[PDB]
């Protein structure tokens, strides 16, 4: 048994404001999480927004550095906070997740969630 990353079907932010993306899971005995990314499509092909490894957290892109925060105190709890809304942030965000396992593979998990954007 692997985790179950738990996420919405869509969130509908506002313009703007702020918004939570949840992504949870229960940690399992003996999992180490390794990798997180955050994605959303950008024209047919995907492109990572946020990036978290054993070297931190990273945000490569300059309209995302200072408006992107993914939760780090609780273990499982990976969502995604976005600060002022843009309506170019409607969009299908992935939540990626690897863990290496207690018989040493490394098992990825990933989940979609729609993003919608209100005046």
């Amino acid at each position: 048994g692997h985790p179950t990353l738990k996420t919405p079907e869509s969130v509908t932010g506002t313009w703007k404001g702020d918004v939570k993306i949840q992504c949870i899971y229960d940690p399992l005995r003996g999992y180490r999480q390794v990798l997180v990314k955050w994605l959303v499509r950008h024209g047919s092909d995907s492109v990572t927004i946020f990036l978290r490894d054993s070297t931190g957290d990273h945000i490569q892109q300059a309209k995302y550095r200072g408006r992107l925060k993914v939760s780090h105190k609780v273990p499982g709890d990976v969502s995604l906070q976005i600060n002022t809304l843009q309506m170019d942030d409607r969009n299908h965000y992935t939540c990626e997740v690897t863990w290496q396992t207690p018989d040493g593979n490394q098992v990825i998990r990933d989940k979609i969630i729609e993003l919608r954007v209100r005046k």
